[PDB]
């Protein structure tokens, strides 16, 4: 089915599928099993920021994630990202909750990609920048229970009137946009993504977690994604 | 129908719907008979730079024309497109050949545009800029005759083989996704966009014309618009 | 002297060199007395933004002024910057405090100046955004009593330690390159510059403002321009 | 003395102090026997590009030059700049010619900085990009015989009226203000730099190359650094 390429923010040990025994953040190859991974002190009800870069000449996708006043985690990992998606892929956030639970709200999120080609001065590029979500964004597919609107904000999973975030819930916002990431006179192709999130939750173990992700281009929630699986993968394999 | 706003480079003067009697610039709100209009020294065959801005501030559209080597045009008009336009619309470009021809190729195409909030740093904005345009450009919706990859180019009308233009053709490229151009709680609104154009024709008497257009998202060329409708207007009114 | 041209965000009204009765955001071309200003509802010990915009096609300087959750100001004034300033020149922040006193602390500053000429696709430009001032910013030219790196601010004004404003303090920054504003072939020039500012007094009178300015590239302090003078002006005239 | 990090475009094999036997593009970290070369295949007469890549998480300066319809040649060293240079830095370009020459011309040059803090959204950026120079150009620094206005060009190296390069030659050409490349609560800093180049020889073996730097803000050219030391490098060690 879908492609995907995912930088997860893994709320929840499943130790049974891979994850390591803490909170940590990986890289995703079309797999929930993570190619690599780093241990992650996530804070409960702080705003944290999540930084990803690629490029073409590297073939390295990096990830940093940090809150104010603490020391930041990142995983790197190498990886041919023109051997992995189509040409034209979407961007987007995913999230989701099983049996445990936690809001999922992103409260900002920005996007640059940049396509240089060898002709003198060729360059394509794209660039979005969202610092409040209104409830008609025109330029956002949402997926699942995604909303926005609500605070100014985009809630991946659904959260009750009360403010409190409900179980078994999965959404997903896409940038409406195509997005170019290769082209074959391309010289270098590089993207660079930011999002600032609040994961809070009234209980001790929160879970699933949020992702940032790249897929072909018609991706959609696969079934029964709830929970470990993040709303982008169909099984743990 | 549809609702424009546009910027024309009107090449040839139809002096029985209100054009000047010379190759001219002009702006029109909801109507081919320009509010305002300037003249504009058309240079066959040579590549001209059109840029565009606007603020919800000031409330003046305006724009400059230019050729390398040369003398550039300008024309202005106060309007508040906030009660002209709805709050989401597409941009693109658009041009026409009726009876007289030329080809209206787009070289490059670059638009911005951004919301500030009266929130503490809440800017919302939206960037493309496309200095090579490929056959299959899935961030472009192509209308009428438009097709795109032809010496990385954007060919807006019909060009045939030995690259002649083609009489009576239509055609018009809008980026695929809306755009927001009001927010009840936006301090300033503003946009620019720019672009470069190739205008070349084997006829001492080219025509229609180019025109940068913004539109309810949904638009479509409306019928019998070749010609000195510009692929934008229904009729002369 | 030097030549200044001002947007002033006036906190104290000095109805005897012509300031209206109450807070006031004004633009100064050459003078303290505004050739244009606007009521400001400034609101003691909060965040504010101000948005600051020109271009040489429309010629007019226009400011705005916002708090979160409130309506904001806005003041314009039609004015050709080609006429009054040099074609090279330093832009920056200055304030001042008298015998009322306040704090004029600069918490974040971007600007944007671009000069595009008639060559196809020659723009030169220059951008700079400061979210946070450390102790030794060597990019900027701190005259008076302003400092940086305190809580990663700006101050413009002296504050003593226990975070009391002093009175009859002056301080300006200024950023380091010199910024292009005119070439003779340019075809539209335009800036941008926005700042956020936290004023917060003990007092019922706050005073005396905090001001953007666009000045000769040697500018400095004139002598006894602490208080209503803003650190811009020699005298009222 | 200097503290020189480089990328070179070496133009003239001087295998006596490790150049590979033909052009190439190097990595130069504190000396001017490359850590690192590509084979460059050298187009006397036509425009090429030059992109600079970096960025703190990980730690790989690359390099990419191509020729419009040619393919491009790419080097890249894993390097940790904040153990090479100062916290402040200044960038620009250099070139020479020995008892080889050529014309060392400079046709457009853009860089932006960015330093991410652990604050949310705390961004630190510095952006400029030159398409056209003129003869008294305030923001940058010429050193040695760089001249600047010249067709609008920037000539790095002595051009005689009838435009014939000279030999024994060196300039450099520096952004004025200091860049910021490390602060202690930095999570991300990466830099990226572009530059188009036209190098003309009237002769088979032209020399000496062109080197886009990073040095120490006071740097100055080493006495004797004309021919094989590109202006960089007070010696061959
Ligand atoms: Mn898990
Ligand atoms: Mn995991
Ligand atoms: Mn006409
Ligand atoms: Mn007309
Ligand atoms: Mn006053
Ligand atoms: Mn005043
Ligand atoms: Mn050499
Ligand atoms: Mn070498």
């Amino acid at each position: 089915a879908d492609t995907i390429v995912a930088v997860e923010l893994d709320t929840y040990p499943n130790t049974d599928i891979g994850d390591p025994s803490y909170p940590h953040i990986g890289i995703d190859i079309k797999s929930v099993r993570s190619k690599k991974t780093a241990k992650w002190n996530m804070q409960n009800g702080k705003v944290g920021t999540a930084h990803i870069i690629y490029n073409s000449v590297d073939k390295r996708l990096s990830a940093v994630v940090s809150y104010p006043n603490a020391d930041s985690a990142t995983v790197s990992y190498d990886v041919d990202l023109d051997n992995v998606l189509p040409e034209w892929v979407r961007v987007g956030l995913s999230a989701s909750t099983g049996l445990y639970k936690e809001t999922n709200t992103i409260l900002s999120w920005s996007f640059t990609s940049k396509l240089k080609s060898n002709s003198t001065h060729e360059t394509n590029a794209l660039h979005f920048m969202f610092n409040q979500f209104s409830k008609d964004q025109k330029d956002l597919i949402l997926q699942g229970d995604a909303t926005t609107g609500t605070d100014g904000n985009l809630e991946l999973t659904r959260v009750s009137s009360n403010g409190s975030p409900q179980g078994s819930s999965v959404g997903r916002a896409l940038f409406y946009a195509p997005v170019h990431i290769w082209e074959s006179s391309a010289v270098v192709a590089s993207f660079e993504a930011t999002f600032t999130f609040l994961i809070k939750s009234p209980d001790s173990h929160p879970a699933d977690g949020i992702a940032f992700f790249i897929s072909n281009i018609d991706s959609s929630i696969p079934s029964g994604s709830t929970g470990r699986l993040l709303g982008l993968f169909p099984d743990a394999n």
